[PDB]
């Protein structure tokens, strides 16, 4: 580095500034989540072959109101997740 000077730090890409006006315009040229940026991250992809796989990856989504506590998986209604925790799940050495 060697390089400590006093100035502003963008708080999107990290590029420092020796004022704060040319900053001011770069603040402008910035991007707002384009083309294809991931929702949960926030990260930006120019192709929509890697944002596939990278929000993909990420899977936001819960689907049924109620899940199981194990396999967590998702049930329309509850009595049908009642029976399932007792049909897969549970089962201690006793009974
Ligand atoms: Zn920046
Ligand atoms: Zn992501
Ligand atoms: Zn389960």
């Amino acid at each position: 580095g060697s390089s400590g000077s006093s100035g502003v730090a963008c708080e999107i890409c990290g590029k420092i500034f020796r004022d704060v006006y040319h900053l001011n315009r770069h603040k402008l040229s910035h991007s707002g989540e384009k083309p294809y940026s991931c929702p949960v991250c926030g990260l930006r992809f120019k192709r929509k072959d890697r944002m596939s796989y990278h929000v993909r990856s990420h899977d936001g989504s819960v689907g049924k109101p109620y899940i199981c506590q194990s396999c967590g998986k998702g049930f329309s209604r509850p009595d049908h997740l009642n029976g399932h925790i007792k049909q897969v799940h549970s089962g201690p050495s006793s009974g």
